[PDB]
């Protein structure tokens, strides 16, 4: 179809002003013309869509979350079951977590840890319009990481569960590249990491420090015992290839070296720069990522939903309040550049079920919800009820050198919008009451969404 | 209807000689007359089968397997993929389970434990001959034997996965018997036992002693702990409603203790019977058994896999090792009345692919070569072979009562019988080579099975 | 030199009313002549107590303890380090807790799981005198069970101990007995079973019920499985070996079987009575006991200890409330017979260091404060202040046979006796000060008590 | 005093000829002449040795020892009870096997891991001849690892004992290092180091790679999973303060980076050098090691042990074979230095006692035999005896900057020598051919060594 979209209050996300009277046209995919003149106006055959009453916010871009949850996975109890269950069909599961962002308006997703065969499998399933879902640019799987059974991720389950399924599982996930390049010369890592660059990733992540957390963590204390993955000329040898390809580079930053590093190794894009594992951001790298110019993902929560998580003892808790949101701040009011990230994902039906209903309600890191609860809180952090947007927008999109393409709201650039029921300003949350979500140029069947479910089969 | 056979040199499966040139006819099911006169009729319209060059056997009857594998169950790990990839579909992979018994020959299954609703659905399902199998009477689980997740079965696991699956799952097996009521005063008891008796079990098996035997298992120690469950004047009531409600009385027994025990009682049939853990069996006993008007089950292993499961230090071992031979000879050589035990079902093809080839390769706890192994193992342990079929037949069928109903090929009783290249008679293990199986008057397909495959689609 | 004890208030604790103005003369230990007259004269040349405005209570026996600390042991960590570095030393640290025993009061103590090489040693070093302490009785192991690196106790530390350390530690404690005696013929146990008692136990404790509870450990939860250690053959097998070195047999039992069977035997002290575990006992059992000729022992929580524990949620804290202390009136409101039993002992430096304050304070199993809680609790459950007083003196030894020699201040039986500013009726709590202690005539020195300390030494 | 030991072959232990008809006086520690002459002659009023039919060698110092035997703290099991018992005796326990190193020879010994109270006590009192055993430098324990109830050493451990002991126990060897210095910025981890070397520790060790064999524990997979505690600046910021108080820094490194990271930085000495845990130090590494000039410790096996230990299911031997072994080789010959390195000490009784009779003789890493077997296994690789003879002496001491002081038998310095039976040259092998040792001009009792023994002491 060929549409116009009419008597729209258009929030551009680029931090403009909203402006009322505002009249948009698409053409193919692809926004055509944007104004008001009183409309623009419709080409007679272009089919109509009425936007009064609503408005337009370019189309939600998550910058994190894991189409297959690794949060569950490094959460982790119930991985195993998960995995067993889905296991060949899992390319369809990718796709029912690209679908709930979509469902919720997120048109377009970054994916930082996936394996590998079917999340491109899904990339490639989605952009060709055989499978409904969001937009997604996979990450692979980050570099320096074992698998879903391996420590980073719930080691436990190494014990529980057949060895010749717990590798299997894993080979998937670490492809040919990830943890075992700790121990070995620079020469072969050279090797081994555009071999699988040569895959068709978007990006890379370099996992610079330890994704051994839930298994070493102590019971009573809170964090310690951060380690460093790759030496620092081991560390070169993979952005030289990573700058060799054309992907960017995303990195994980666990404690405040290691981002002092990565900020230094230039990564295009820091994935949870917030979590230093400690002491909040020295105050002097603030003004080194400010200085030295690359983009910082910050993950949050509410203190709402921090409140319940510390009186119900998550322990997943500690992480919400603590130095790590009392660190953003300096990020936010330093004009750090700022990135849409919330570690996330679809889990199994039962792992929600253990969870309190405090716990559960409202939870960020469940896909659906992620992308809300991170524009809210950001707030909650003295951010602007914009940009906030673009925000998830512009920003995520600029970060990643895709920002001549998504998106938008702009002419020639792809066409993805949702619209909304009410002001996004003042109230941040309306974000959530959306009339239509159209991608590409094309309208989503919301109501029937996801195409199959899956995960969400209970019982 | 019709069909008849020729010339087949049966043995009658009583350990009666076998008589060559001889002639089975059988009309509508159950067998119709037999015996050569030279001429056997042929009451035309009638299914000219040649009988020549092999002979004819009365189909396995496994009084021990399990549909859902509990050995699998008793870790090693495995289950917690099993479980969770086939839930909701349980009755199907059970089913399979059955079907294997077919291909290799057993015509008739009891099941000693398992969860009472896939499993009798199973049943209810063949014996409307809505689906392929052999005819099940299924004791459905087991009394006084909790969760596949708990001690008695995948302790680690509990850990491993949510609660909410654990929890879900253990309800399934334990019905409204099992763990407790190691605590509950015997006359609320007798509710819940009662309760479970007008489900719809063919038959009551108690676990006078306990499961943790096997977790741990451990250390090396080869034995010394054993338990049990329930108090005497428990187990004398637990029979008394067993009896009225007309179900044969199973018994689990893993002591030198509790066998004695398990005899006292009036139990039909004794499981685990040569298993005493650490000790052989007393001649008091060895007297008490051969005496007193009850059946025991034995479970054995090669001689060329005994020494396999030592080599490589298999951990199951120890029950092939030591005193079980001794112990299981003492009891064929003291003439007492036994029966074709084998705990047994489908593995994950995973939990196949961890042991090593010397463990798979005549491998006694699959469902499909477990009788083959034990009729061959038994009269490894002195048996002879014409008798040693008898307790693979008529022994196993005598013990629930099913005599009249299946077994020997005599007249009258149900048409099931196997027909052979080679010869039992020279060698129990050439029982193997089949040409021919039918159950209830009726050729099965023997490449077919099993229909739908689950965990057996391979890869 | 003849102590002569002028103008107190005798309390027999036979139930009497105290009976003032009173003089108990002692010639060489074992009281000769109690008074009314006024005095009933001090003969000449004796030494000089000064008591007018003070009471004489019995000098307290105690039904249950474990000087080796067991409790604690069950615990669990804090094992391995106790154990090892107290190796050998162990025979002191007995009559250490048993310094600790008497400096309170307590001039009698009946230990019933213990180390006989420790436990019997030091009470023949007591008695006869070269060791200070309180006398000891020592049922050595209890029969059935294993031992503290096994199950029935801290599991753990099997895996993170020396196999060496492990092996050598218990069977210090199981001797010939405990784990085995599950596995063998009756007829091989009764051979081990008067084999052990021939080492001069003075008690028989056969563990009825299994000790791990602890595997059983569950949160969201409570316990659900108990086992039952021996057959009934077995359990009145030995109560006769008991009976044939004229020792009383004391029954562990927590299932609502299994205490009847406690029963079933005539246990002479029924150890853990109102432990059930999740039940309460029904009046047809409250019968039975009560009918019976047997003895309740009855374990003890504040009112406030519960509602102190049922907040900082004490791991121990299920027998606290729950249907284990809500039935014990019912014992004792049925004129039961009652017994002093506390499992209580002498915990690591650090084993209180772990405990929140609402637990080291008044803590029921720290033989120091043990009694004095649980007569403070018994007087709550619905005690006539002197029958608390009665039972936790004169009970306890006339449950095993010691009315002969202790517990009441009738003459001709030892001189233990303790005195008090306070009067214990109108206050049971304050029993607690104590102003002398006299054990078998001679006066203690409760200032310097424990002579050498050595758990007690911080560090 | 003047001591004269009296044509004796000496070996000055720098790698020449030996020295024939020698005789060489000391006048009170501190060797006042060496020369053959006839003797040189005696001054009389002297002690005059026998050195007929003998040589002498300047006696062993070791450049890598635990006095608490850390070797076992990771095995780990053992662990608890050691530290358990001996605790508030522990500076008796380094001082126990700082004897048995010079029992065997070693007359000064260097500590790479451990608690500094004691270690520094014990050292401080070695000097002050305040107490008997070889000389103690001692580095404390090594920066960037915790306390042995942590990763790195003992698991599960931290969580079978008590929290207090753990926590008491850790802290004491994390002397404010280790852990954290993970999560703190440069500035702050520079100023803690400061504080650290205060009490003078005689050297520092920084771990560049990670301790944590054991949160890998897979037979098949084996060796994957290597960290670096710390990135290039804080190894940086930790290593000039090392400048600064001019105690030489060694270098702990398991990854084929890290060495190439702490040759970079200019450790003296690094440890462990050849464990590349799965990889073969690369040609170009070692050529990049023979430039950079830093000394290299080699921990070597026999042929002998290596067959033994792998034909135990020995946990070390893969660390014996592949290239762990098959390194050193390579690096021998490049004409590298090396250094006498045996992680050693006296483990407990019970860790000894589980373990094959195969494993426990010639015990490389037992301080007993700890040189003598390393020693010969040099030789095995390529040493000259001459040179093999030297590694365990003046590269040791030339190592550390003790060179003026330590390793040849020389210009005023302090008399350590010890006296063989028989020709170490012709055999390196009969370096355990002692008659007496000399430590600072003096002779020490051989037989009555250790005089206080508690480790040792069986049983």
């Amino acid at each position: 179809s060929t549409i116009a979209i009419t008597n729209v209050t258009l929030i551009d996300g680029l931090g403009g002003l909203p402006r009322p009277a505002t009249t948009v046209i698409v053409e193919g995919d692809r926004f055509a013309t944007v104004g008001p003149s009183d409309s623009t106006p419709v080409p007679e055959g272009a089919t109509v869509v009425d936007g009064n009453r609503r408005w337009m916010v370019p189309g939600y871009v998550n910058g994190n979350v894991h189409l297959l949850d690794a949060w569950m996975f490094m959460a982790g109890p119930g991985t195993i079951e998960y995995l067993a269950r889905w296991e060949g069909r899992y390319v369809e599961v990718i796709e029912e977590a690209a679908q709930l962002a979509l469902r919720n308006g997120v048109t377009t997703v970054f994916d930082t840890h996936n394996a590998i065969e079917p999340v491109l499998a899904a990339r490639d399933r989605i952009n060709a319009g055989i499978s409904q879902g969001a937009r997604i640019f996979a990450a692979g799987t980050i570099v320096g990481m074992g698998g879903p059974f391996s420590a980073d991720f719930h080691f436990a389950g190494r014990t529980a569960a057949t060895r010749t399924f717990v590798d299997r599982i894993d080979s998937m996930f670490e492809a040919g590249v990830g943890h075992q390049l700790s121990l070995l010369p620079r020469k072969e890592v050279r090797a081994r990491v555009r071999d699988y660059l040569s895959r068709g990733v978007d990006m890379l992540k370099i996992a610079v420090s330890d994704h051994i957390v839930f298994t070493l963590v102590d019971r009573s204390v809170g964090f310690d015992r951060s380690y460093q993955t790759f030496s620092r000329p081991v560390l070169e040898v993979m952005v030289e290839e990573a700058r060799a390809a054309g992907v960017p580079v995303l990195t994980h930053s666990v404690s405040v070296e290691a981002l002092d590093t990565s900020v230094e190794l230039g990564a295009d894009v820091l994935i949870h720069a917030n979590y230093t594992l400690g002491q909040e951001i020295p105050n002097y790298l603030i003004d080194k990522i400010v200085a030295s110019d690359s983009w910082a993902g910050l993950q949050t929560v509410h203190d709402q939903h921090r409140q319940g998580l510390e009186d119900v003892g998550s322990w997943a808790a500690a992480l919400a309040g603590e130095p790590y949101a009392t660190n953003e701040r300096n990020l936010i009011s330093a004009n750090a550049k700022i990135l849409l990230n919330t570690d996330a994902g679809c889990p199994s039906k039962d792992h929600l079920a253990d969870l309190s209903p405090v716990e559960r309600e409202d939870r960020p890191w469940t896909i659906g919800n992620d992308h809300f609860h991170w524009t809210q809180s950001m707030v909650e952090k003295g951010m602007s009820p914009l940009e906030a947007i673009s925000a998830a927008t512009i920003n995520v999109a600029r970060a990643y050198g895709k920002a001549d393409q998504i998106g938008s709201v702009e002419t020639g650039k792809l066409a993805d919008f949702v619209l909304l029921d009410q002001d996004p300003v003042d109230d941040i949350r309306n974000l959530r009451s959306i009339t239509e979500v159209f991608q590409a140029g094309a309208a989503v069947d919301r109501a029937a969404l996801p195409t199959t479910p899956l995960v969400t089969a209970h019982p």
